[PDB]
């Protein structure tokens, strides 16, 4: 795996489990990881600009006590990307 | 310029709005268009024998909006990707 076309998804998997070094093993981003993540790259890259009140939405990991699975991670990334990456609604 | 990441984003959006050459809508994605996705173009399925009957479960696009957003789309595809793209639980 990690052949260019797959490697592209590999990047998303990358960011996901980048926040798993501090988790011992390649599991769910257990709380600290997510709250460390959301403030860094999540939204408009490592620039953010988006408000605390937006982050208060994507804290959505709340759904299942902040142990974020790839699905859960992808949920907010999806929601946000549908805005920030706009070539979807237009 | 259709390099790995940009190409992949392009593909995600492209698949989302593949089922938008009928009604479908641009802001959301219609049920009846999504029901094309699930049967054939679901990434995995066609490499086995689809097993449409099981997809009737993972037809979780049923969630809330009916005429789903990019969110529910990429959430459920994300869940599947966590399986088919296995380099993250393995």
């Amino acid at each position: 795996m990690a052949s260019p076309l797959d490697q592209a998804i590999g990047l998303l998997i990358g960011i996901f489990h980048k926040y798993s070094g501090k988790e011992g093993d390649k599991h769910t981003l257990s709380k600290k990881e997510l709250k460390e993540l959301i403030q860094k790259e999540l939204t408009i890259g490592s620039k953010l600009q988006d408000a605390e009140i937006v982050k208060l939405m994507d804290d959505l990991d709340r759904n299942k006590d902040q142990e974020v699975n790839f699905q859960e991670y992808i949920t907010f990334l999806g929601a946000l990307a549908m805005i920030y990456n706009e070539a979807l609604k237009g």
